[PDB]
């Protein structure tokens, strides 16, 4: 890894879907 | 309070903080 300007991460317990922090 | 709009819900794993769905 050499780039993360994303803090934490939050799953979508539905229909697979996810979203980014 | 009374409604409840939001299906799911995450807590942010950082300083006490979190978000609703």
């Amino acid at each position: 890894g050499s780039k993360k300007p994303v803090p934490i991460i939050y799953c979508n317990r539905r229909t697979g879907k996810c979203q980014r922090f």
